[PDB]
């Protein structure tokens, strides 16, 4: 152990797995290992809020590629609640683990990405972004079954107030934000978790982030490096002049071909993440386009790749949290 984590008599034997607190445990109800996490979160508004939206959204969602709650243990009263307890399904690795140390033969690279999109065509038919996926937010199993988690960043899509001023404070994963987060974007469309799905995709080919900016605009720069610059119609769109100029400020960058960079690669890969790593986030393609992209052939079937059944103060948003989990209560 390293400090409390209560989860009464029903989960038992606790390895620590990561850092609130992660651990694995047995769960003497169904006779297998689970994952729980401890969330103490009521003393940080910023917690409270991701905490409150990830459960809600969480307890909604039913989906094969999607992370569940399987249990949330809590105090029974608001006075004697200070830690929310969430049980999820456990999962032997995640793909920034497997990256690090693997090789990724093609045709897995292939399953990978299409549990990806088949997951996030769910989500994104909810009227749901996840908003800040990466390796590290992809669950697998030793049979490469994958699963989306942490949705504390994730938000209804909102594209009629996605505007905002060049160089808006951001707060997802540098390494995944699309190019128009810099510019004019508050990431409220579901263009900006296609870029992401386009970063790991490219991640997986080569085992390396493909855009590691060290800081914000930085991050701009290694995007640009590989794109090129933008055409005269993609900063047309962008009518923020701050942006605007600052992009026709820049020396001409020529793109680097995909397969200079992924001489490995599958061509059919390659035109797919081609298609993921717009800069327009217009052109983009989207979640269902991509599933029938030539890359899927092998997978691609529409009738089972299941959409959601509808569209989706800390002292009152801790009551919230207690009535959302009230459910699990004896
Ligand atoms: C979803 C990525 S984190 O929440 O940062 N990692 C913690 C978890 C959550 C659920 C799990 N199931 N198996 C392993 C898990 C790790």
């Amino acid at each position: 152990r390293g400090q409390v984590f209560d989860v009464g008599p029903r989960y038992t034997n606790l390895s620590y797995i990561g850092e609130g607190m992660v651990c694995s445990a047995y769960d003497n109800v169904n006779k297998v290992r689970v994952a729980i996490k401890k969330i103490s979160p009521f003393e940080h508004q910023t917690y409270c809020q991701r905490t409150l939206r990830e459960i809600k959204i969480l307890l909604r969602f039913r989906h094969e590629n999607i992370i569940g709650i399987n249990d949330i243990i809590r105090a029974p009263t608001i006075e004697q609640m200070k830690d929310v307890y969430i049980v999820q399904d456990l999962m032997e690795t995640d793909l920034y683990k497997l990256l690090k140390t693997q090789h990724l033969s093609n045709d897995h690279i292939c399953y990978f990405l299409y549990q990806i999109l088949r997951g996030l065509k769910y989500i994104h038919s909810a009227n749901v972004l996840h908003r800040d996926l990466k390796p590290s937010n992809l669950l697998l199993n030793t049979t490469c079954d994958l699963k989306i988690c942490d949705f504390g960043l994730a938000r209804v899509a909102d594209p009629d107030h996605d505007h905002t001023g060049f160089l808006t404070e951001y707060v997802a994963t540098r390494w995944y934000r699309a190019p128009e987060i810099m510019l004019n974007s508050k990431g409220y469309t579901k263009s900006i978790d296609i870029w992401s799905v386009g970063c790991i995709l490219a991640e997986m080919l080569s085992n390396r982030p493909i855009f590691p900016g060290k800081h914000y605009l930085d991050q701009l720069n290694h995007i640009l490096g590989i794109l090129g610059s933008p055409s005269q119609e993609d900063l047309n769109c962008i009518i923020n002049l701050k942006a605007r100029n600052y992009l026709l400020s820049l020396p001409h960058k020529n793109k680097v071909p995909w397969n200079r960079l992924f001489p490995n690669a599958d061509s059919k890969a390659l035109d797919l993440l081609d298609k993921m790593l717009t800069f327009n986030p217009h052109k983009r393609i989207e979640v269902e386009q991509a599933l029938a992209h030539p890359y899927l052939e092998q997978y691609y079937d529409p009738s089972d790749e299941p959409i959601a059944e509808a569209p989706f103060p800390k002292e009152k948003l801790k009551e919230l949290i207690f009535e959302e989990t009230a459910r699990f209560q004896p």
